[PDB]
RNA sequence: UACCAGCAAAACACUCCGAUGUUUUAGAGCUAUGCUGU
RNA sequence: AACAGCAUAGCAAGUUAAAAUAAGGCUAGUCCGUUAUCAACUUGAAAAAGUGGCACCGAGUCGGUGCUU
DNA sequence: CTAATCGCCAATCGGAGTGTTTTGCTGGTAT
DNA sequence: ATTGGCGATTAG
């Protein structure tokens, strides 16, 4: 009777509890089922649930676009195989076939064990005079005679298989040794064409400047700054920018009135140039093609390394280079070390496992490594030009690399052209198919096409043409493309809130810019002189400022309109208007834009022929392809010129409207007869907007709105809703929960439900890097900083201001982060609030220490203020506040709102949960059509209960029990349910549904004062009683007892999930072959005693089954019951067939009906009160939790920080309560040597405390506390007392728990069922 | 509790490509001494 | 005797290629396979439905007293 | 002599495109 | 950010 309900909501936990009217927790007896003795068993009401946390779903995607990736690749080379095998079967029968057997051992290869030329002699002539593959592809490239066809099949799939980048569109010739030379060009063609003002060339080689592995920004400006006189702006910049490769604005170089920028990456260059060619040509003609030379020499700069005008294959001989600098190193490098140092030759030579020479050809090291280890021998012999190669990363270096990933797919397909074109007169059948070849190189899926299916997949979206196969030579024939664009769009676009059937119309429609204007001029209010009152405007005025104000500019000031309209047509001088700040928001862009375009207004001003207008207007916000658009207006080409034809295919717009078109031109009025854009530009002297056109009960609007929204399920709402997906499951937990507790106490519901909701080296060290290399600093490459350190604040802020003192500008000295200190840009004091802190040896510079800092540190280093801001190692609240103190200071109404928003939520995922948790539990009506409500919802905040508990002596430590939680449950209600019988004029802020600044300050700054005693001088009355009604509210003499007696009891369920384990298989790695039963096989036919395998697996849950075994030689039949996994591989097959599965195993005679399921988590009860939780089929995992009194966790939350005359009382009371300890640690050793069954780690525990025993109480304080992992719920770990480390305590058998109590819990804990393991 | 606005961040859900890394096999190893043998 | 394998001692060379990259499946596609959901028992393919008495004194993981099925 | 302990171990880098909420200073307005 | 597998030596 006249309960309520207290919840606490977190990632991992969940806690629970139910108060009675005068803040008392009940107790019951439950029923207990099974088949033991127990048939009944006391509980109170009070607990938390824990739970593992939930992830994303980021990596199932990366593994699904590899196996897609791997399988097209595969497919690649049969078609290559395909066009060959024709041919091939005249000159060696069985080729392809022994490609394929490779990978097998000489007893099952079926054939010879030499797959190119089947022979002994003449399989090692051709290693010893080709090398590597690039010797070939060079000698097939240059020479003249023919040549065996295999080795054209061996080079042409090398190329196929591995084919560079796709990040450069257009054509590219290889002429790269001429950079300066082409440089040269340019700038006599630039002097060439400016007479007037010649260009010097200065003779400085772009070639180092412009290859530096830095910024393009950073080499633009070191380039610019040899040149005086030119900037950035310039129209020489511009120019060598765009050779760089970038996006230069050209609108100031010609003060041309349209934007016109140009890139050499895209497709668009190619039609653009026309563009600006069309004013042009006499000059600017050559001046462009020629930078275009230019960018081709910097690009394959530090790619090639090799000559040109000697050979037509620049990669392929630029790789022979390096296979010979190898082998004159290797040389010398061998006859040095024999002469100079002859003890260490075997070391660096044969020697496998340490970072040698031989660990790095056949060993598992690196080439960072390996330049490591060898540098301290070079210099100690002396034979110093290996050192200078080393230096630039030069010495002995091998072919396939991690730096081969900026070749370009154009040279390779270079050099298959030219293999080609070569022996087709040998080789006739090589002539008529080269197209097909290259096609198989050059192809590639779009992004808005997908895979290719045909009904079986849910990622697919593709529409086909014919019923024929997709190979790449018939791609444009059997898809069809712009419906599939059409359909990529339109599935993940949003629908319209009113109507739940009709989709969104485009921002730029329009329909939407009429609207948007009928609307803003609508509630325009002016006032004259002649009326006192102001008044509405007529529709005919309306239309007159649209025909000579909307259809005029761009844009309109709010002063313009008061300086035309009303001066010329009006002859009026005196006009206010509010509905506007200042600025017009609303304007008609896209009527001007066309106007300029089709340049005729006769089609656009007449309405019988809009529909074609909205079709254009949707088709080019829709399409992303230039040969798509131009494709698709193909229907109304008669209708204009093509003229205006070339320039509408170049405009694409952006962005997607929030409202349809059914709703405003679409449903019409049953009663006046008119659609909303009426009512806009013609509703009387009663001028509405939208949103008040929308509140008419009497129009119909509000019948058909309300039809069409009342025109399921819990799990698929929780998914739709937008967060992450861990804050789901806690919401899906405490709904559940909540039903479970409602049926408990008779089905009868609550009065009141309060809730509330609880609160990287990667990044940060591509964060550090990236403003290092912003500023082109030295710091990063100082020291290699552990993620640890990373992690560290100290060294993060270090870090990020460069070892640089803020206030002095002096280097910060790395070892003295201990002297320096944080400072705060604004008081916490002030405004109680990463972007906030900074580092500082002295607080003093900043100025006033109570206030912003001064300007002068500003207006000393604003240079580098705005270097720091560049380099993003200043924050946007640093800058901004800092910004702040010169335009001004700090005011009391945003302290205000700042402490109503730290006393109010404000977040939206809180109120979607109230929103459920309301419609879930009171629905009902009435007469009259209204809900009638019984149930409150609370949401207060986090630091309320944690003032109460402050001030009241209330005590929290973390690292005893897992009690805290359902503590927080409990407090959270007592406070809601007092202050809303209190002050029942506060629902209106804090419940769930439908002279004044100081006053306001006062009243939410003491809203919990009438809690307290005496307050400073004030006695207080010890009734505290509601002045409305007179019913109490607070008892000082009786509730602070019932509090702490609530506080105190033994008996709390916790209870843990239990869920079957699913995911990957094993372990990723591939290991060497060995002779154990402990690896898995990669495929059927492949033995892992021969081949290598996988390891350690993982099970999904246990199964139990007593059955009849042989074990030994004579075939002894006897009775064994043991617990068997079952892993992921192989639970499909048991879940098909259970008896044949354990049969094949080795039980035999096994019974189908003791068989148990036990997953992760279950619960076996021991003789003394021990518990145990399973982890797998050998591992145990502890279940106890112990209890502590109140005292002994405040003395040690108060002995604990140690750190104005009340606080001395509490100084005293620590030094007066000395003998505590011994206590704690005797409730200690007295819980360990019942439950944990520990004796080591005991012994030396209590060796360790007995020898150190003489240091101040706040050290022997704080680690007690640390020593508490010893007796704690989950995995054993490990822990340091003083400075000697405890190891780990391991559970490694199973069978004790196979003659113990097997426990059944609920969600709540509640409702149990107990069975016995001796049957 | 919904509609314009300027921006700058953050998170979440899909599609298309590049370079390495790991496991077996093929690139005949030479000379001197001793043991086992068909 | 050769020949082959073993143990010892010396000197020579080394940079490349073919095949696999979750075992597999039927729905045979240039398609699918690591996210979200899950105590026990009765009826139901499945979804789904159902199953457990109240007050009082106390407190080392819940115990006792009075009334009912 | 066989179980129980002790110590080590765990796939990683770069690119291009589309759509949606959510903060947090803005404003208006209105409901 | 851990926490369960696996090979090699050692007590009851």
């Amino acid at each position: 009777k006249k309960y309520s309900i207290g919840l606490d909501i977190g990632t991992n936990s969940v806690g629970w509890a139910v108060i009675t009217d005068e803040y008392k927790v009940p107790s019951k007896k439950f029923k207990v089922l099974g088949n033991t003795d127990r048939h009944s068993i006391k509980k109170n009401l009070i607990g938390a649930l824990l739970f593992d946390s939930g992830e994303t779903a980021e990596a199932t995607r990366l593994k699904r676009t590899a196996r897609r990736r791997y399988t097209r690749r595969k497919n690649r080379i049969c078609y290559l195989q395909e066009i060959f095998s024709n041919e091939m079967a005249k000159v060696d029968d069985s080729f392809f076939h022994r490609l394929e057997e490779s990978f097998l051992v000489e007893e099952d290869k079926k054939h010879e064990r030499h797959p190119i030329f089947g022979n002994i002699v003449d399989e090692v002539a051709y290693h010893e005079k080709y090398p590597t593959i690039y010797h070939l592809r060079k000698k097939l490239v240059d020479s003249t005679d023919k040549a065996d066809l295999r080795l054209i099949y061996l080079a042409l799939a090398h190329m196929i298989k591995f084919r560079g980048h796709f990040l450069i569109e257009g054509d590219l010739n290889p002429d790269n040794s001429d950079v300066d030379k082409l440089f040269i060009q340019l700038v006599q063609t630039y002097n060439q064409l400016f007479e007037e003002n010649p260009i010097n060339a200065s003779g400085v080689d772009a070639k180092a400047i412009l290859s530096a592995r830095l910024s393009k920004s950073r080499r633009l400006e070191n380039l610019i700054a040899q040149l005086p006189g030119e900037k950035k702006n310039g129209l020489f910049g511009n120019l060598i920018a765009l050779s760089l490769g970038l996006t230069p604005n050209f609108k100031s170089n010609f003060d041309l009135a349209e934007d016109a920028k140009l890139q050499l990456s895209k497709d668009t260059y190619d039609d653009d140039l026309d563009n600006l060619l069309a004013q042009i040509g006499d000059q600017y003609a050559d001046l462009f093609l020629a930078a275009k030379n230019l960018s081709d020499a910097i690009l394959l700069s530090d790619i090639l390394r090799v000559n040109t005008e000697i050979t037509k294959a620049p990669l392929s001989a630029s790789m022979i280079k390096r296979y010979d600098e190898h082998h004159q190193d290797l040389t010398l490098l061998k006859a040095l070390v024999r002469q100079q140092l002859p003890e260490k030759y075997k070391e660096i030579f044969f020697d496998q496992s340490k970072n040698g020479y031989a660990g790095y050809i056949d060993g598992g090291a690196s080439q960072e490594e390996f330049y490591k280890f060898i540098k301290p021998i070079l210099e100690k012999m002396d034979t110093e030009e290996l050192l200078v190669k080393l230096n630039r990363e030069d010495l002995l270096r091998k072919q396939r690399t991690f730096d081969n990933g900026s070749i370009p797919h154009q040279i390779h397909l270079g050099e298959l052209h030219a293999i080609l074109r070569r022996q087709e007169d040998f080789y006739p059948f090589l002539k008529d198919n080269r197209e097909k070849i290259e096609k198989i190189l050059t192809f590639r899926i779009p992004y808005y096409v997908g895979p290719l299916a045909r009904g079986n997949s849910r990622f697919a979206w593709m529409t086909r043409k014919s019923e024929e196969t997709i190979t790449p030579w018939n791609f444009e024939e059997v898809v069809d493309k712009g419906a599939s664009a059409q359909s990529f769009i339109e599935r993940m676009t949003n629908f319209d809130k009113n109507l739940p059937n009709e989709k969104v119309l485009p921002k730029h429609s329009l329909l939407y810019e009429y609207f948007t204007v009928y609307n803003e001029l609508t509630k325009v209010k002016y006032v004259t002189e002649g009326m006192r009152k102001p008044a509405f405007l007529s529709g005919e005025q309306k239309k007159a400022i649209v025909d000579l104000l909307f259809k005029t500019n761009r844009k309109v000031t709010v002063k313009q309109l008061k300086e035309d309209y009303f001066k010329k047509i009006e002859c009026f001088d005196s006009v206010e208007i509010s509905g506007v700040e200042d600025r017009f928001n609303a304007s008609l862009g896209t009527y001007h834009d066309l106007l300029k375009i089709i340049k005729d207004k006769d089609f656009l001003d007449n309405e019988e022929n809009e529909d074609i207008l909205e079709d254009i207007v949707l088709t080019l916000t829709l399409f992303e392809d230039r040969e798509m658009i131009e494709e698709r207006l193909k229907t109304y080409a008669h209708l204009f010129d093509d003229k205006v034809m070339k320039q509408l295919k170049r405009r694409r717009y952006t962005g997607w409207g929030r409202l349809s078109r059914k709703l405003i031109n679409g449903i019409r009025d049953k009663q006046s007869g008119k659609t909303i854009l009426d009512f806009l530009k013609s509703d009387g002297f009663a001028n509405r907007n939208f949103m008040q056109l929308i509140h008419d009960d009497s129009l119909t609007f509000k019948e058909d709105i309300q039809k069409a929204q009342v025109s399921d399920s819990l799990h698929e709402h929780i998914a739709n809703l937008a967060g992450s997906p861990a804050i789901k499951k806690g919401i899906l937990q405490t709904v559940k929960v909540v039903d479970e507790l409602v049926k408990v106490m008779g089905r009868h519901k609550p009065e009141n439900i309060v809730i509330e909701m609880a609160r990287n080296s990667r990044e940060r060290m591509k964060r550090i890097e990236e403003g290092i290399k912003e500023l082109g600093s030295q710091i990063l490459k100082e020291h290699p900083v552990e993620n640890t350190q990373l992690q560290n604040e100290k060294l993060y802020l270090y870090y990020l201001q460069n070892g640089r003192d803020m206030y002095v500008d002096q280097e910060l000295d790395i070892n003295r982060l201990s002297d320096y200190d944080v400072d705060h840009i604004v008081p916490q004091s002030f405004l109680k609030d990463i972007d906030n802190k900074v580092l500082t040896r002295s607080d003093k510079n900043r100025g006033k220490s109570d206030n912003v800092p001064s300007e002068e540190v500003v207006k000393k280093m604003k240079n580098y203020w705005r270097q720091l801001l560049n380099a993003k190692l200043i924050t946007q609240r640093k800058f901004d506040n800092l910004t702040k103190a010169e335009r001004g200071g700090l005011s009391e109404l945003d302290k205000a709102g700042f402490i109503k928003r730290q006393l109010v939520e404000t977040r939206q995922i809180t109120k979607h949960v109230a929103q459920i948790l309301d419609s879930r539990m009171n629905t009902k009506y009435d007469e009259n059509d209204k809900l009638i409500r019984e149930v409150k919802v609370i949401t207060l905040k986090s630091k309320l209960v944690s003032d109460f508990r402050k001030d009241f002596q209330f005590y929290k430590v973390r690292e005893i029990n897992n009690y805290h939680h359902a503590h927080d449950a409990y407090l959270n209600a007592v406070v809601g349910t007092a202050l809303i019988k209190k002050y029942p004029k506060l629902e209106s802020e804090f419940v769930y549904g439908d002279g004044k600044a100081t006053a306001k300050y006062f009243f939410y700054s003491n809203i919990m004062n009438f809690f307290k005693t005496e307050i400073t001088i004030r006695k207080r009355p010890l009734i505290e009683t509601n002045g409305e009604t007179g019913e109490i509210v607070w008892d000082k003499g009786r509730d602070f007892a019932t509090v702490r007696k609530v506080l105190s009891m033994p008996q709390v369920n916790i209870v843990k999930k239990t869920e079957v384990q699913t995911g990957g298989f094993s372990k990723e790695s591939i290991l060497p072959k060995r002779n154990s039963d402990k690896l898995i096989a990669r495929k059927k036919d492949w033995d892992p005693k021969k081949y290598g395998g996988f390891d350690s697996p993982t099970v999904a849950y246990s199964v139990l089954v007593v059955a009849k075994v042989e074990k030994g030689k004579s075939k002894k039949l006897k009775s064994v019951k043991e617990l068997l996994g079952i892993t992921i591989m192989e639970r499909s097959s048991f879940e098909k067939n259970p008896i044949d599965f354990l049969e094949a195993k080795g039980y035999k005679e096994v019974k189908k009906d003791l068989i148990i399921k036990l997953p992760k988590y279950s619960l076996f009860e021991l003789e003394n009160g021990r518990k145990r939780m399973l982890a797998s089929a050998g591992e145990l995992q502890k279940g106890n939790e112990l209890a502590l009194p109140s005292k002994y966790v405040n003395f040690l939350y108060l002995a604990s920080h140690y750190e104005p005359e009340d606080n001395e009382q509490k100084q005293l009371f620590v030094e007066q309560h000395k003998h505590y300890l011994d206590e704690i640690i005797e409730q200690i050793s007295e819980f360990s040597k019942r439950v944990i069954l520990a004796d080591a780690n005991l012994d030396k525990v209590l060796s360790a405390y007995n020898k150190h025993r003489d240091k101040p109480i706040r050290e022997q304080a704080e680690n007690i506390i640390h020593l508490f992992t010893l007796t704690n719920l989950g995995a054993p770990a490990a822990f340091k007392y003083f400075d000697t480390t405890i190891d780990r305590k391991r559970y490694t058998s199973t069978k004790e728990v196979l003659d113990a109590t097997l426990i059944h819990q609920s969600i709540t804990g509640l409702y149990e069922t107990r069975i016995d393991l001796s049957q």
